């Protein structure tokens, strides 16, 4: 059913690139990409995002900041967004995509993945763990 996944945050330089790569790791046969409702277009992944990722053996290399659009959403069967506030931005930008959008941390007790941008390394450690735990559970479901 859900063969394509679009992972979405704000900048597309911290959370979604990490969520994207975690999910690809777990579900190698699916088309998994990422974008941001406030994306820094053509920007590489955030330095702190790359730090926490490599520290955990995860590779963010080759990433490119990408803007989320209704047109892009059309190519994916499932959208996973980081924040509650993102849900309303999807409704506003892509009304026809809202019906296939869910939180990235839907399966976690607390569902929102907080914004680490500009924060210290330990906030990034924390966000990484949340993304990782959320990813394992999403993979359990789509398997
Ligand atoms: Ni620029």
């Amino acid at each position: 059913m859900f063969d394509s996944i679009l992972v979405i945050c704000t900048g597309n330089i911290c959370r979604s690139p990490i969520g994207e790569r975690l999910l690809r790791r777990l579900l190698p046969s699916k088309k998994i990409n990422s974008a941001g409702v406030g994306a820094l277009v053509d920007h590489t992944a955030d330095e702190s995002a790359i730090r926490v990722a490599e520290k955990n053996g995860l590779c963010l290399k080759g990433h490119r900041g990408t803007k989320f659009t209704s047109a892009l959403a059309r190519q994916y069967d499932l959208l996973l967004v980081m924040e509650y506030s993102h849900l309303e931005q999807i409704s506003r930008i892509a009304p026809e995509a809202r019906g296939k959008t869910m939180l990235f941390g839907h399966w976690l007790d607390s569902k929102e993945i907080p914004d680490p941008y500009r924060m210290s390394d330990e906030a990034f450690d924390s966000v990484y763990q949340l993304l990782e735990q959320a990813s394992k559970r999403w993979a359990e479901k789509l398997g």
